[PDB]
């Protein structure tokens, strides 16, 4: 048992879609407050893991910062094929994870970002999520 644990900082991410070429773009910013891992300097490698839910499909992951509870990956992943109108029906998952060597999986917090409603015609729309234990009463 446990109670006691504060952190799971935050994580911002602007959608895009190529409506030129019609395809998708999901673009990572960068993460703050990112609870630390290693035992060493007070730091860890944190990443954002993408995924186009349901699909789940096209999985991609963000650069693999060093040491540094504020990464900033601000990666894009481009997509062809999406009708857009599928769009709604899309959903970007961002695992916030920790890799360090001998395979370390220690999910710091689980994001989702349901396209369902979201309107990217327009354009790009700056967007954050907040970090916690799991989709689980919050």
């Amino acid at each position: 048992g446990s109670s006691g644990s504060s952190g799971l900082g935050t994580l911002f991410f602007s959608l895009e879609y190529n409506f030129e070429r019609k395809a998708f773009v999901v673009n990572i910013k960068e993460a703050r407050g990112l609870p630390a891992m290693d035992e060493q300097s007070m730091t860890s490698d944190p990443y954002i893991k993408m995924t186009i839910l349901p699909e789940k499909k096209h999985k991609v992951k963000t650069r693999v910062l060093r040491k540094t509870l504020d990464p900033a990956f601000d990666e894009t992943f481009t997509f062809y094929g999406i009708p857009y109108t599928q769009i709604q029906e899309l959903a970007l998952h961002f695992t916030i994870l920790s890799f360090d060597r001998f395979s370390r999986d220690d999910i710091i917090g689980e994001v989702l970002i349901p396209l369902s409603g979201i309107e990217l015609s327009e354009g790009k729309m700056l967007m954050n999520r907040e970090i916690i234990s799991g989709p689980s009463s919050g």
